[PDB]
């Protein structure tokens, strides 16, 4: 058994977050004190690839394994996952990836990023939700959409499912949901990346959706990185998912020394989120690290070749160190960590983010399934309001937002200069009612898109994005117009 | 120059037409005693390979490559087609495929399939289709949607573009289908592998809507193949596109001397029909002959550390991408880029006739 251990490192573009959390892990590593803790050295050969240049690829790979490592750790997107991944296959080389998880059964390789399938049907299951729309994308394997349709069919679902990974133009989002709104589809089942998450909640906020009586699933993991700013204010259930939990003591005892980290050494270190796909880079050193300790702690032999072998001369002692990264359980960054035979991560844990403020709505596990834990003024002017159109208005937008209400009138009985100072010194909360439009009511507090005037709420009021868009909404299904 | 030439062969896993056809046209091109037509002895190192085991091609690659090819020829699907066209760019190997045009510009390849988007938009434009609706497949290349979304948004027509070829069973298909009935449209253009096709309109036919007032578009260069019998049923309009002509006295002859092969030497010989990518192939290995030849009348490991190139490839390259043979798909003429430039595409009609020509500086031309 060698007293110093060299693996080598496979990043893909845009990884530099993840380069300096790599960095970060195998120097906490070596830093360590304790010899059972570090009974040996180790070194990381770092390289980089293209993704789209297979030559680059192959060369970048074969230098890796020519150099000598004992294990590889590296990502792979869809154009590139079937080449690394049937290489370290052959090649009998144990491949960490924190990718997504490979949909097919491969030796060799295990993947570290737990599959959403368990966690999604059963928190579908859970909602009662029946007939749903399923946006989605194909760079994360064909998993997630195979157990959708299947479990539409066992539990005959109604799953009108549109792919958007060949989509370039926004209209094309802005006709699916306009489509998806006639149909009067209300659930909606988004999978895909970051990017085009962004771009649908882009577009779906300009279309004006994101009201109470719309929800969202944002079946992908990576909630922090979602710029769903605006969406929070409009008031629609999101449900979201997140495998690092920050109160537990690792979380907290990694990013205290990582906020310190040098920006210069680590590019993107201070300044920027810790992705979770840093995290398990992180669970990644800590299980390799685990794995050869484990070996040491046993006589296993370990002990590069021709690079393109005739036929094949795959060394020995890789099916054994592959058994080694097994049966880990160290309890990492993301909690338990565990692997099955195949490479598949296994017993693992996923906490189930709800919005409304973030807040934590239970958690799934494989064995445990999903375990969960205003005043209105007006102005008696006829006929607005009178003594027993504005009313009923009121009465509307209260519906379409759900809130409760109860109607005053102004005290002093004048219009702003007053109706307009109560707002403003805190009292009444909302208000509605006939508001000439000027532009000095802007500086104090916050109109609504006019429909005939324009119903009037504090500046800051987390109310006045649910009743604009309440307001928009009646305004565009003719109500409004009925109304007079 | 040497008396002998080796070409290299990466057939994919169904191509078994293919592999008796690319003999059928060596055992051509070596027997000819003219010793102007055949100065140059022609032999192949054929290599099967399959698709799924990114390994087992690199190893085939590798292996054909210090072998010592001067050409290569092979087929490529949408999984393994980057590992072979970059490795053969980034070794300046040459390599004709007659599978489907690249949906990038790529140096050192020859694309010969020619690319249909051009017609399909002259002849929707020609028909002045505004309603149709789009069924695309993944599997053969984004060119064509990433062509008719920009026709779309130009031309201001309207279409709806389902994702069909993840779709594994037919009971989505049905859903579509009536779906668009629904919405009452009445043209379709589908673009997808031949087996797509054949569930589509079985699924279609047995929804009972092929009758009189629809019309399909097969945006697939295979027609023959496709069972279009049980749905001329009802008078429903079709169209297609097939390459391969059958008038022309060389494609007479290459028929007749075609079926006389024996069945169990040349497999699916004189007992299918003729899929366009064996003529096709043809065509390759005359195209390959006529560039060697003008070339002589005016080896290593693949993955070497520093990727060093040939000294002579970028001449090879150069013979091959500048031809004007006759073949059986018609005048075979290569752009810059590895394309054809002279496509000649015949379109059909369903009643069966011939409708269109198409030459690309010219446009649809209906016979009278
Ligand atoms: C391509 C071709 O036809 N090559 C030769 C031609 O040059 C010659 O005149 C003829 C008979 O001499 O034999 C043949
Ligand atoms: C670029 C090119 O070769 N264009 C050809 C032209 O030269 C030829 O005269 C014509 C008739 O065959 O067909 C086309």
């Amino acid at each position: 058994f060698p007293n110093t251990i060299s693996i080598g490192g496979l990043f893909m573009r845009n990884t530099v977050q993840e380069h300096s959390a790599f960095r970060f892990a195998v120097q906490l590593y070596n830093t360590n004190q304790n010899t059972t803790e570090k009974p040996f050295h180790l070194n990381y050969h770092v390289d980089h690839l293209d993704s789209s240049n297979s030559f680059s690829v192959t060369n970048a790979f074969c230098s890796q394994f020519s150099r000598g490592v004992y294990a590889i750790f590296g990502f792979y997107d869809q154009m590139s996952m079937n080449t690394l991944t049937s290489f370290c296959g052959a090649l009998h080389t144990s491949f960490v990836t924190p990718s997504f998880p490979t949909d097919a059964d491969v030796q060799f390789v295990i993947q570290m990023r737990p599959a959403l399938k368990g966690a999604i049907l059963s928190l579908l299951s859970y909602y009662k939700w029946e007939k749903f729309v399923y946006l989605y994308d194909t760079e994360r394997g064909f998993s997630v959409l195979q157990a959708i349709m299947e479990a539409a069919v066992q539990n005959n679902w109604q799953v009108t499912a549109r792919s958007v990974g060949n989509i370039k133009d926004v209209q094309e989002f802005r006709r699916i949901i306009e489509e998806m709104d006639r149909r009067q589809e209300k659930r909606y089942l988004i999978d895909c990346e970051v990017e085009r998450i962004n771009t649908i909640l882009e577009q779906v906020v300009i279309l004006g959706k994101h009201s109470r009586g719309y929800h969202y699933m944002l079946a992908n993991l990576g909630f922090t990185d979602i710029l769903l700013e605006r969406v929070m204010h409009g008031g629609a259930n999101i449900t979201g998912f997140q495998i690092v939990n920050n109160e537990n003591p690792m979380v907290q005892q990694f990013i205290q020394r990582w906020v310190r980290l040098d920006e210069r050494e680590f590019p993107e270190a201070k300044n920027a989120p810790l992705k979770y796909t840093s995290a398990l880079t992180h669970d990644a050193i800590l299980v390799i690290a685990e794995a050869f300790r484990y070996l040491r702690r046993q006589r296993v032999d370990v002990s590069a070749g021709d690079c393109l072998a005739n036929p094949a001369v795959p060394w020995s002692q890789g099916i054994d160190i592959e058994r080694a990264l097994k049966m880990v359980q160290v309890q990492g960054m993301t909690g338990n960590i565990q692997f099955d035979t195949y490479g598949r991560r296994t017993n693992y844990t996923i906490d189930v983010y709800e919005m409304k403020g973030s807040r934590k709505a239970g958690y799934w596990n494989e064995y445990e399934r999903f375990v969960p834990f205003i005043v209105v003024t007006t102005i008696l002017e006829s006929p607005y309001v009178m003594y027993k159109y504005c009313v009923d208005l009121a009465y509307e937008i209260a519906k379409h937002v759900g809130i409760k209400y109860k109607l005053s009138i102004v005290g002093d009985g004048k219009y702003g200069a007053g109706m307009v100072g109560e707002l403003v010194y805190g009292r009444a909360d909302i208000a509605v009612a006939p508001l000439t439009i000027t532009l000095v009511r802007e500086e104090v507090i916050d109109f609504s898109k006019p429909f005939m005037y324009g119903v009037a709420t504090p500046k800051g009021s987390a109310l006045g994005t649910p009743v604009n868009l309440a307001v928009l909404k009646l305004s565009e299904q003719g109500i409004l117009d009925k109304l007079k």
